[PDB]
């Protein structure tokens, strides 16, 4: 759905940019500086799910630019294993939240900031 290189950085750095809004604006409710609603939670954690599935699609070949790293495009599949597992650890914070457990919500929001990092660490220029 690009049509240039550019098109495709320029998507997956706003989708980059919604994903930390909707993941870091439920750190106060982890840390419990915030009130738990467990309706609100469900429901913000379904957006976070739906916006983190959108990243991988615009990294296709020869889509260089922006901060991403030449070793996402030489190695497709460990790449293709980082993305995946990332996206196992929200459907963890998803089947938390869906239960409206706190103590299951805390860890695997843990989890998948973890999971962020180590993906950024790889694979994200400094
Ligand atoms: C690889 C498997 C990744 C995982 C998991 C996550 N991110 Fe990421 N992110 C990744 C790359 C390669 C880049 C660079 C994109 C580019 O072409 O520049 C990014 C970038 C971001 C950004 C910055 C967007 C911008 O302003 O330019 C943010 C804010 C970001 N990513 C947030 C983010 C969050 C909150 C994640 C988990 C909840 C997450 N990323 C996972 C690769 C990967
Ligand atoms: O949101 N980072 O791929």
């Amino acid at each position: 759905q690009f049509a240039k290189p550019e098109d495709a950085v320029k998507y997956r750095q706003s989708a980059g940019t919604l994903m930390a809004s909707h993941f870091g604006r439920m750190t106060p409710v982890v840390k419990g500086q915030a009130p738990y609603d467990a309706a609100q939670i469900k429901a913000n954690v379904e957006v976070l799910k739906t916006l983190s599935a959108l990243p991988w699609a615009a990294f296709g070949p020869g889509t260089e630019g922006g901060d991403a790293r030449p070793e996402i495009w030489s190695d497709a599949a460990s790449f293709k294993q980082k993305q995946q597992a990332f996206q196992d650890n929200i459907v963890k914070l998803s089947a938390a939240a869906d239960a409206g457990d706190l103590d299951k919500l805390r860890a695997a929001f843990g989890d998948v900031g973890a999971s962020c990092k180590a993906c950024h660490d790889a694979y994200r220029k400094k």
